[PDB]
């Protein structure tokens, strides 16, 4: 295919993990807490890591979106994913994300829709919603 | 659910994008390839974003695997996601991610059926293949 934009990153194991957009974009660590299990540090978790980049990444999505849409959409709209990790029955573990969204000026009633639609039409929602268990609050 | 951790990450569409774990875990702005149709920033890309914390966190989750496997894993190991995005067929949008496993004290020949399997047992989503075009290449 035509690679329009590419980026390499390299993701080592540190404490628990680290990761860093090779090009010199992005360089962190992150490590799930000792507290149900974890490695022993105060980084960032792993699927609040997703969670917080899908959710950032949303509005990016959605920033193109309204740009196919013919809307514009507020600079001041932030997306909150709490995500909580607990047992499942078949023994292992469940990861249960709330993605809280807040789009200012509009009404919850609507809010269902066009939170449905958006996280309908773009990337990683139709899998994160269909497949895995992301509940969808409006604001 | 019976959840028994819960953490929240905030994230604003500030200027093409921001990202903030509440918990003071993460703080940083974000944004989409503006080069392809964004809004401008300097920060990190959803697909790399997406890409490095997946990788970071399969060797977090290989490190647990390994910790109810009662084996043990080289803290030498690496892994490169190279990811890229162009116009596919379709009239969209495609990213073509080149997952890197890079394992010491591994073969190639073995790498390939341990990061196969592996990958098939703990993915993300099955969307996270079948929808995301990954290139598992083993090193």
């Amino acid at each position: 295919m035509n690679i329009l934009y590419k980026t390499a990153a390299t993701s080592t194991g540190g404490r628990d993990g680290r990761a860093t957009s090779h090009d010199q974009k992005l360089d962190v660590k992150l490590s799930a807490p000792r507290e149900l299990g974890g490695a022993g540090a105060e980084g960032t978790n792993p699927e609040q890591l997703f969670a917080a980049g899908y959710s950032a990444c949303f509005l990016s999505a959605m920033k193109f979106v309204a740009g196919q849409n013919k809307q514009t959409l507020p600079a001041d709209t932030t997306v909150t994913a709490e995500v909580g990790i607990g047992p499942n029955e078949e023994g292992g573990f469940a990861l249960d994300v709330e993605l809280r969204v807040a789009l200012p000026g509009l009404d919850a009633a609507a809010a269902k829709t066009l939170v449905d639609r958006a996280h309908h039409v773009c990337p990683y929602s139709n899998a994160t919603r269909n497949n895995v268990a992301v509940r969808l609050v409006v604001a």
